[PDB]
């Protein structure tokens, strides 16, 4: 992909976080093949001397005595000398990978989890706007995690993001409404998070624990840690969190109708571990928000549709109430523009264009009509930045930053073109986006940027996007012309 942020193979770093232990076994004798260098944390004896041993001679009796439900469920609670641990299994590179990490200590967590689910599945939830949905999603995740700050972060069209909503304890500073470059979460990070929706950085300042040996010897590269709960993250991102003053981090992928829409990102000023079962509870809340968002969006799409269907009906009644088509369209100007949420429309019904609302002058309409007759667009053409593809109108963002054109004749140049002004938006970046990272001379190390202080730009010359109901309304109005 684009830069070297994207090139770091974050699933192949060969380290796990220090609060857990990892063990990987091969073949039917279950021979210890990959083990973390801290494995004495939970194995009585030094890990390098257990490379090669069958699992019955490696693992504590405790874990062994739970081996059956472990194998069949992929997850079980074990009570070690060192406390209650949560043991997880998965498969990677032809190995069975056992991960142990401290287990949930509150017997009532799940009970607490069901109560915050209620807040978010609630009878008529999200009824005071989807902003209120985002806030409640932030509120319930922080209520359940104890994280100092919880945010809802949304990826925009170019994969830079913005904070839509924030929930934070009193005195925490936040980033509500701020924008962040796409490189802050690079492309191979976003692909990993599409397949693994959860990740915890329990202590941003702790050192990664290496795996032994540093390659899986069959393959000659490190063990793949894509599906590991204990995967230690890219050192650059740990530096990023240090620069933010963040001691611990936990984020959840928001997948909406197949694709990565955003994250629920949590941060804490001190280290903080969240149990595997408490993070699975937070995942239920994220899927719940994604469900509520989809439901609310489809409903909005449906209600908008009915509005445009009401309109063409009111225009149909209006025609055939007397007069010519140009006559009734002129009187029904407001409805004609409403169909696509436009400020103006030019109709080429044969002769010189009929100009309704604010449109460019007659001559600019004639030039554009002649140019649209050249392009390939089947039946309808639309853009929200006319000026990047049609320079003669590039300076008239006041009346024609976006257009929506429909063909009224096969080879002839007959069209309805709706126009939209620009919509200026003043955005605050968290840091200077022209300098999204501080590379070392020679560009081999790379470091995060040093400051996240507000940096303001106004985006000009672009209209509100054309909505699906806009294109539907226009297609339906071609018949009447
Ligand atoms: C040149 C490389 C860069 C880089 C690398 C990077 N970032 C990664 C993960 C990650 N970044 C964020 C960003 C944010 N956290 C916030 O709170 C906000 C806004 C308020 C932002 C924009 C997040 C949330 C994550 C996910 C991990 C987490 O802490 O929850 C990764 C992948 C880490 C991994 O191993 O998975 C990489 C490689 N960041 C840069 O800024 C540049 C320099």
């Amino acid at each position: 992909d684009l830069s070297q942020c994207d090139r770091e193979p974050i699933h192949l770093l060969g380290g796990i976080q220090s609060h857990g232990v990892l063990l990987a076994f091969r073949g039917p004798d279950r021979l210890l093949e990959v083990v973390s260098a801290n494995a004495q944390a939970l194995l009585g004896r030094p890990p390098e001397t257990l490379l090669g041993q069958p699992v019955g001679r490696v693992l504590p009796a405790e874990v062994l005595a739970q081996w059956e439900p472990l194998v069949a469920r992929g997850s079980v609670r074990v009570v070690l000398p060192a406390g209650a641990y949560r043991a997880l299994l998965h498969e990677s590179d032809g190995l069975t990978v056992l991960e142990l990490e401290p287990a949930e200590l509150q017997p009532g967590m799940e009970e607490t989890a069901l109560e915050v689910v209620r807040r978010l599945v609630s009878p008529l939830a999200g009824v005071k706007g989807t902003q209120a949905l985002l806030q409640t999603a932030a509120d319930t995740v922080r209520a359940l995690t104890g994280f100092d700050r919880v945010m809802v972060y949304r990826f925009d069209a170019d994969w830079h993001g913005e904070v839509l909503a924030e929930s934070k304890r009193g005195g925490m500073d936040g980033f509500l409404g701020m924008h962040f470059p796409a490189t802050d979460i690079p492309v191979q990070a976003r692909a990993l998070y599409t397949r693994n929706p959860l990740r915890l950085i329990a202590d941003a300042r702790a050192r990664p624990v290496p795996l032994l040996p540093p390659v899986v010897p069959a393959l000659g590269r490190p063990l793949d840690l894509s599906n590991s709960a204990l995967r230690s993250v890219s050192p650059v991102h740990l530096e990023y969190l240090r620069n933010m003053g963040v001691g611990a981090s936990f984020s959840l992928s928001l997948l909406k109708e197949g694709v990565l829409w955003g994250l629920i990102a949590c941060t804490h000023l001190e280290p903080l571990h969240i149990s595997h079962e408490r993070r699975r509870a937070c995942e239920v809340l994220t899927q719940l928000l994604a469900l509520q968002l989809s439901a609310e969006e489809r409903a909005a799409e449906a209600s908008e549709d009915a509005h445009r269907a009401a309109l063409l009906g009111q225009l149909a009644t209006a025609m055939g109430e007397g007069g010519t088509l140009e006559e009734v369209l002129e009187k029904e100007s407001e409805r004609v523009l409403a169909l696509t949420g436009a400020a103006g429309v030019a109709l080429l019904l044969g002769e010189e264009p009929l100009l309704v609302g604010c449109t460019p002058a007659q001559d600019e309409v004639e030039a554009l009509v002649a140019w649209l007759a050249t392009q390939p667009f089947q039946t309808s053409f639309h853009t929200d930045r006319l000026g990047t593809v049609y320079p003669p109108l590039a300076a008239r963002a006041d009346v024609a930053a976006g257009i929506l054109a429909v063909r009224l004749a096969p080879a002839a140049a007959r069209f309805a073109i709706w126009f939209r002004p620009e919509v200026a938006r003043t955005i605050s970046w968290a840091g200077n986006p022209r300098k999204p990272a501080e590379p070392e001379p020679g560009h081999q190390r790379l470091h995060p940027r040093g400051s996240f202080q507000a940096w303001e730009e106004t985006v000009r010359d672009t209209s509100l996007p054309w909505k699906r109901a806009d294109l539907g309304a226009a297609e339906g109005f071609r018949g009447a012309l």
